[PDB]
Parts: structure tokens; C-alpha cells; sequence
């Protein structure tokens, strides 16, 4: 599991539902963040570093 | 505008809300696809190729 090349909708507020299974390949959740940047024109999501102090 | 390094909740459905700045350079929107994919260990949302037929 990793690329999908699959595409989803932005939904409403402009939150994009990044599948279940792809956020489970980065092991991230939904309560979870993501380091979103991008690479000239296209959207890079990184998944939050889980630096608690 | 490109790469923000800006990080987002993934809300709660698992939709993470890309903000609009960034959709908003991308040329995308809510009602919008992104065609995302993953390189080993992070999330690339290109958008949805507007091909319509």
C-alpha cells in the first residue's frame, strides 16, 4: 500500500476525504494533521510529526 | 503561493480541509477532485485532470 492514483473530492468546506486506507499507509487519523506543502503545481501531505512534548 | 508547509486536521470523516489558498493555487475547489497518490511514505494530491468529454 502506498500511491493509489485515486482521486477524491474536495467535499464542502474544502476538506479534501483523503480515503481511510491511504491515511491507515501513512498511519495517520482523522484527529491527526498534515504537513501539506507543494511541489510548483501539485499538493504534497506529509503527515504531522507527532513531536509531544 | 505553492508549497505552504502548513499543516491541517484530517476533520473527522477523513476528509482533510486543504485550505482554500492552497486549492486556490492548485486551480482547484471543493466540488473539485484531486488525484492523490503517495511517494513511500507521503500523500501527493494533484488535481483531477478536468478532461470532459
Amino acid at each position: 500500500m502506498k500511491s493509489t492514483g485515486i482521486v477524491r473530492k474536495v467535499d464542502e468546506l474544502g476538506r479534501v476525504v483523503i480515503p481511510i486506507e491511504l491515511r491507515r499507509t501513512l498511519g495517520i487519523a482523522e484527529k491527526d494533521a498534515l504537513e501539506i506543502y507543494v511541489d510548483d503545481e501539485k499538493i504534497i501531505l506529509k503527515k504531522y510529526k507527532p513531536n509531544m512534548t
